[PDB]
C-alpha cells in the first residue's frame, strides 16, 4: 500500500468549496482521490458532509473527473 489519498483534515460541511487547509495526504485503505490531485480540488464543492479523517472519494466532489 504506497499510494496516498486525500483525507479530510477537518469536518467539511455539505456544499463547502474545498480549501487547502481542509485536505491532508494519507496512505489509507480503500484508496480515494490521489493526493497528487489536491491542487485541482481547490474551489471544487463536496456534495455531502465529510467527517474529519474520511477519505475523499471521486463521487463526493462535484465536477471531479480524473
Amino acid at each position: 500500500m504506497a499510494q496516498a489519498s486525500v483525507v479530510a483534515n477537518q469536518l467539511i460541511p455539505i456544499n463547502t468549496y474545498l480549501t487547502l487547509v481542509m485536505m491532508r495526504s494519507e496512505v489509507v485503505t480503500p484508496v480515494g482521490i490521489p493526493a497528487e490531485d489536491i491542487p485541482r480540488l481547490v474551489s471544487m464543492q463536496v456534495n455531502r458532509a465529510v467527517p474529519l479523517g474520511t477519505t475523499l472519494m471521486p463521487d463526493m466532489v462535484k465536477g471531479y473527473a480524473a
